[PDB]
């Protein structure tokens, strides 16, 4: 028997780390843009076992985990550094429900960072999933048995030792330590939610819905397995009342009517219910459920100069950055509470959008910018370092498959393919190709060309300079739009609320609260009164929340403080959005 799961004392406490389930956290739908109603959740306590990088499967399973909490966070219950010499190891039973019988059963990882085997009943699953950030599945319909079954997952991370996409994680002792600049500690292992689901042999695997409103339409391409034959049948709704249906082919776009369309924008982030249904004749082979928000982003030329605009208008975006780590769950947020709540702070605090830093979180984030009413800026993880042949193949491949998941997210407008020239190459090309394979988003070549040795390819839809504290003088060109992909950086350590005390910096320490908030709301009124005229379209100001010992967050790394007025900052923020149309 396993050394029974065992708790660990968290080096912060968030508002939500004492109320995680042992046996069943992170229980909610893990995928709400493409939904059937049968699933199961494999979440909760795993036996694990930690093994040399090229071990094959113990014998032994000498201690227990709790999924989906990567080993070096407490919430895990293990809370230990994980190198690149080092392959994790997990193992559970599991039933399928018997009213499954005659489905195929798939397996879904959302997250496992970074190289992922999978074996059920002894029997590798599929080939090795090597990407920290793409969801993953496996059909394991032949491999079942019709009682117990075993599922064990081996999962090798060299963290920045390896040539992947990493962003911020670095190994690092886990305890919390004086120093480690911007770079913190590292996930290694599962880190988001395992499940099961049911499916026909033929059945949709993604949905496509792209907003046409200005045509009062959805564009929509329905694919999947075994479908390629087919039509389906694609239908829009809201309560009760159709919308709009229509019938077309699998594989290849087609519209659905939305006559007279309620538009998504952050004030009203309205969305749509959608099912599909691909068909054989009049049989339906399978059915998902899905939403969309009508919504267009796109440049244009508006009063002189090139500016993003949002179903045809400009709105300047003022968001912040959001590096998405938890002191508690590292890379998983302990609750969907938590997970929702940072974004919920946005919507408080007056802001319109949110850069997602280095990192793309779970379908369920995704869900909850698109429901609350936030653009999106996703940046794509960066490599440590320049990348070689092989090293770029995963990394365009990781790039894709992320790319491929997310088309369908109202939330999400812009894609920032690399970022102060971390591990950079082929700026241009990859421009075009990421505008090319989604070009209803607007992409940014490289975020911060002003600093840090970046090369700026010149092309994609923004110029984009960090600039701090700021805000500085960015101006539009006649192709790119202007904006400000990080400023601010004030800092402020809150007693009691440190991850190490003493051990916090920022770009501009602040002597207390009444300079914070009174220096803040200055960067905001200069967007508004001086640099949003001259052609400045959005700001994304660092940060969230403080994360380790960069204590630049408008809250404390554990949620705990607030350390901004609200009303002065959602006052500020609405006077600049209101001023900016
Ligand atoms: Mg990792």
């Amino acid at each position: 028997a396993p050394r029974a799961w065992t708790p660990k004392p968290s080096p912060m406490t968030t508002p939500w780390t004492d109320q995680v389930p042992v046996d069943n956290p992170l229980p909610e739908y893990p995928r709400p843009q493409l939904t059937r109603p049968d699933w199961a959740n494999l979440n909760g306590i795993w036996d694990f076992a930690v093994t040399s990088a090229n071990a094959g499967q113990p014998a032994t399973f000498p201690e227990q985990i709790r999924v989906p909490f990567v080993a070096e966070s407490a919430l895990s219950g293990i809370q230990r550094k994980i190198t690149q010499n080092d392959k994790l190891w997990y193992k559970r039973t599991f039933t399928v429900p018997s009213n499954w019988n005659g489905r195929r059963v798939q397996l879904n990882f959302g997250a496992s960072d970074w190289r992922t085997t999978v074996w059920v009943n002894g029997r590798q699953a599929g080939a090795v999933h090597s990407g920290g950030y793409d969801a993953f599945s496996y059909d394991v319909t032949d491999l079942l048995t019709a009682g117990t079954n075993t599922l064990v997952v081996s999962v090798w991370d060299p963290t920045e030792t390896g040539t992947q996409a990493v962003g911020k994680q670095r190994i690092r002792d886990v305890a919390p330590h004086p120093g480690g600049g911007i770079l913190y500690t590292a996930a290694s292992g599962i880190w988001q939610t395992v499940w099961l689901e049911p499916t026909a042999a033929a059945h949709v695997t993604r949905l496509d819905l792209v907003p046409d409103p200005a045509n009062s339409r959805l564009k929509v391409t329905v694919r999947g397995a075994g479908i390629s034959g087919h039509q389906a049948r694609v239908t829009v709704s809201t309560g009760g009342t159709t919308v709009g249906t229509a019938t077309g082919p699998v594989g290849t776009e087609f519209t659905v009517p939305v006559p007279n369309p309620r538009l998504w924008t952050p004030e009203d982030p309205f969305l749509y219910d959608v099912r599909a249904d691909p068909l054989s004749g009049g049989t339906t082979v399978d059915s998902v459920g899905s939403y969309t928000g009508m919504r267009t982003i796109a440049l244009a030329s508006v009063g002189g100069h090139q500016r993003p605009v949002l179903n045809g208008k400009f709105v300047f975006q003022t968001g912040t950055l959001d590096q998405g780590y938890w002191p508690d769950g590292i890379y998983t947020a302990p609750t969907d509470a938590a997970l929702r709540h940072d974004l919920q702070k946005h919507k408080d605090l007056g802001f319109n959008m949110v850069r997602k830093h280095i990192k793309v979180e779970p379908q369920r984030w995704f869900y909850w910018a698109d429901r609350l009413g936030l653009l999106v800026w996703q940046d794509m993880p960066n490599m440590e370092r320049t990348p070689d042949a092989a090293a770029r193949t995963q990394w365009e491949a990781e790039y894709d498959r992320i790319i491929d998941q997310h088309r369908s997210s109202p939330s999400l407008v812009l894609w920032v393919n690399q970022n102060e020239g971390w591990g950079q190459y082929d700026q241009a090309r990859l421009a075009d190709k990421v505008k090319a394979y989604d070009p209803t988003r607007l992409v940014d070549n490289m975020s911060g060309v002003n600093c840090c040795g970046a090369v700026d390819g010149g092309n994609g839809d923004v110029v984009d300079h960090h600039v701090y504290v700021g805000p500085g003088t960015t101006v539009p060109s006649a192709t790119r739009a202007a904006v400000l992909g990080e400023f601010g950086g004030l800092g402020f350590k809150v007693a009691g609320h440190e991850w190490y005390p003493g051990g916090g910096f920022s770009y501009e320490d602040q002597p207390d609260l009444a300079h914070l908030n009174n220096r803040f709301v200055g960067l905001i009124d200069a967007i508004r009164e001086v640099r949003m005229p001259r052609g400045l379209s959005a700001s994304v100001h660092t940060e969230i929340t403080d994360v380790e010992n960069e204590v630049n967050g408008l809250l404390t790394y554990d949620r705990q403080v607030v350390k901004v007025d609200e009303a002065r900052v959602r006052a500020a923020n609405r006077a600049l959005i209101d001023a900016s149309r």
